[PDB]
């Protein structure tokens, strides 16, 4: 229903809009690393998220390093499974080239180009697909102007040759926090958004102001990853600050995906250790973070 209703997404005046030019907001879940917790990514679990939580987007977090795609490329097939499930369930799907320890997206740019060529050739005539080409660039030697923007200007043409206008989300500096620099030096493609990530354990008032600055330059922002925890993915749950961000994102029409759908023993994990990888979770099988995030999406839906 979601993808049939909203159809082709695009960017208009710095806002995510549907095929009638009306603003739309996506809210959903991210997987954890597909090389570790891929069992939670399947049609049945995604259908349960759609029906019980109300998600309208799912993010497939394909780590490149840390035992991910570069080390074992078989994980690409789990991304395909996720995309195909999203198509079958009529929700949107983010294909996330999940750089992290490989902190400069240029390190594996040749592999990125080949991967995005394949994904856009396969899925480029579906409106469900959103490409996230570099999760979290990081490091003082990885800047927008010198590293990230030129990387994007190599990968985006590869995608555009197969898929002229589905949304592409491009990571920003300092673990996708430096939207200010991106917004002052924007890419040419009209259907690009810049990633912004936050963790509720970090006091967020200036980060909100920075997002507003970026929006004020006409840059479109997708909050492609956020958590209720500290910035490590653990360290407790911070629901008061999470709620401030939830309200902020609704006020600004910002789409988002929460980290993450796993039973891992860390505060950001949505599920408790006994949670069925195919869905059906009772209240007791959701963590404090999962309970909150589910309530946020249900409220919205």
């Amino acid at each position: 229903s979601v993808v049939e209703e909203h159809g082709q997404l695009s960017i208009s005046n710095g806002e995510l809009v549907n095929e009638r030019g009306e603003q739309v907001q996506l809210k959903g879940m991210s997987s954890h690393g597909l090389q570790w917790y891929g069992q939670f990514v399947n049609y049945e679990s995604m259908k349960w998220l759609r029906d019980d939580w109300g998600i309208n987007v799912f993010r497939a977090a394909m780590y490149t390093s840390s035992g991910g795609y570069i080390d074992d490329p078989s994980v690409k097939e789990k991304v395909k499974e996720a995309v195909e499930a999203a198509i079958d369930l009529d929700i949107y799907v983010i294909i996330d080239w999940h750089i992290l320890s490989d902190n400069d997206p240029n390190i594996y740019k040749e592999e990125a180009k080949d991967f995005f060529d394949e994904m856009s050739e396969l899925y480029g005539d579906y409106p469900n697909v959103i490409y996230e080409i570099a999760n979290e660039p990081n490091g003082s030697d990885v800047t927008w102007g010198n590293q990230i923007k030129p990387y994007a200007e190599e990968v985006i043409p590869i995608i555009r040759n197969n898929d002229p206008n589905n949304i592409i989300i491009v990571g920003t500096g300092t673990w996708s926090q430096d939207v200010h620099h991106a917004a002052d030096n924007q890419l040419a493609d009209p259907n690009v958004m810049y990633a912004f990530h936050f963790y509720a354990g970090t006091h967020g008032q200036n980060l909100r102001d920075q997002v507003d600055y970026a929006l004020d330059q006409g840059a479109a922002i997708f909050v492609s990853e956020w958590g209720t925890s500290a910035a490590t993915g653990d360290g407790g749950v911070f629901l008061d600050e999470a709620q401030v961000w939830i309200d902020f994102m609704d006020e600004r029409n910002l789409s988002w995906a929460n980290w993450s759908l796993t039973h891992k023993d860390e505060s950001s994990a949505a599920l408790m250790p006994g949670a069925n990888p195919t869905g059906g979770w009772t209240e007791a099988e959701l963590s404090p973070s999962g309970t909150f995030v589910r309530e946020k999406i249900r409220e919205s839906a």
